[PDB]
């Protein structure tokens, strides 16, 4: 996509060298913001193939709060197995934290019913708010929240939702990251009755890893296809009731993968 | 202030109208993003008078970790009165959570003191974040706070800070947001030894108040002084330690205040 590729030229032509826990420099700027229309189309990267089965997967797997691969694994996605220990147990991250943040007087908040609460009863709420960055659970999780904190917003029938991303692998996270995100504000319009509107990703360190040089040069030599549809087949009566098989996307043609291999 | 004029045009040439909960209606636009390099100058807006001195002692309030006004007032400071109880306790806001986020297990997090740790030791990190974000206490709250999450970055030898402000009032509140914030880099940056780089400042609902339309017009014709420079006279031994006269602000040549009417 056409915002994706100069946000990878810029952090060619601007990045500086900067070193990662993993030992691996990167190329790094901070603070960027893009902006997706829904209207005009679902954003996938058509400048080489995603696998969109494993994104459809993960974000239902976030919504049941589960933070055990267990259900990743029934599926054969394992994009989560590095991270997980020999339960197969991540801590207490995403999923837990949007659908039961510990509070210190022993409650547990359900965050996504409170959005779509807020959506559906207070439409013009500049608090509808869902944020994963849960300092006092932050040393049990496998790693902390990427993707840490969004917000929607309702103007004119449309539903908008804003991602604050922390930390963010240009060429291996992002372009999961804004499928993830499009396709949950297309669930959460559903349920709410609301057209889609923007998706606003901004960033924080916003990185090329430097063994992804010959990658992105190969990518950024790419022309964006046009943008997919995404069809939803079924309204489910909930938020927590859509199944993988509710999803389809239409008119997806990507050039072809890219591998992007990393260090340990 | 050249970003702040152009954002207060882009809301009047592409605000949706949208009620909020005063019942004022609001001109909104969701998703903007402002850069400052702190090294061009202090960040306070020059086309119309900012008075410095409230700026300060609430920011030296906030690192004390204080939510009761008594301290605002002892040096007059009144622009927390409409919120406080008849106490003059506004509940667990910023302060609270900067300095004493409390855990499910009894703990409570000094989120102030984490981030000079990881600035001084680990200054690569991508997780070096502060959060007001606290669902558990929202409830509690006078207000949900609108400057809610912000984060920092080092690279060579700078000190850079995005803040994520969920909703902002473009003519009353940003002025002051942006100014707090870059004083809190600047001090920061001097207990690390490190320079300033850059305040990136990342808006949600970012709004003009319907009865403020004259007073934006009229602002919107002034012609952007250059920008202050900020001197602190001392190095304390603790970002807790400072003190209101230990900054001074030199070459600070504003056009007049301009009064701004609030509905009840
Ligand atoms: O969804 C995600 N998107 C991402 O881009 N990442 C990336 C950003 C970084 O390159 C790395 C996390 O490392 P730290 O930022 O050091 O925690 O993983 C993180 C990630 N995740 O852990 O889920
Ligand atoms: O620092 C601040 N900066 C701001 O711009 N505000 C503004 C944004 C809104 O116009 C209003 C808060 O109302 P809600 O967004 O409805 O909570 O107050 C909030 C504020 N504060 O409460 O400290």
């Amino acid at each position: 996509m056409k915002q994706y590729l100069e946000l990878m030229q810029k952090v060619l032509d601007e990045g500086t060298q900067k070193n990662d826990r993993t030992g691996t420099g990167t190329l790094s700027i901070f603070g960027h913001q893009m902006r997706f229309n829904l209207q005009d189309g679902f954003p996938l990267v058509t400048t080489k193939r995603c696998h969109l089965r494993s994104i459809i997967h993960e974000l239902l797997w976030f919504l049941q709060g589960d933070t055990n691969i267990a259900y990743l694994h029934e599926n054969n996605v394992t994009i989560w197995d590095e991270w997980a220990d020999e339960n197969g147990d991540l801590g207490p991250v995403y999923g837990k934290q949007w659908r039961a943040w510990p509070t210190p007087d022993g409650r547990h908040i359900d965050q996504i019913t409170t959005v779509l609460n807020q959506l559906k009863n207070d439409p013009d709420s500049r608090r509808i708010i869902v944020s994963a960055w849960n300092v006092g659970e932050l040393d049990k999780m496998a790693l902390a929240p990427c993707h840490a904190f969004f917000q929607f917003y309702v103007a004119d029938g449309k539903l908008s939702c804003q991602l604050y991303q922390r930390s963010c692998d240009v060429f291996l996270g992002l372009p999961f990251n804004i499928a993830s995100y499009a396709l949950l504000v297309h669930m959460m319009a559903q349920q709410c009755d609301l057209e889609v509107g923007d998706f606003v990703w901004t960033g924080g360190d916003t990185h090329l890893m430097s063994n992804h040089m010959d990658q992105t040069h190969l990518q950024l030599s790419r022309e964006p296809r046009p943008l997919p549809k995404l069809i939803i087949k079924r309204k489910p009566e909930s938020i927590f009731d859509y199944r993988f098989e509710d999803f389809e996307i239409e008119g997806y043609d990507p050039h072809p993968g890219i591998k992007a291999p990393v260090a340990i």
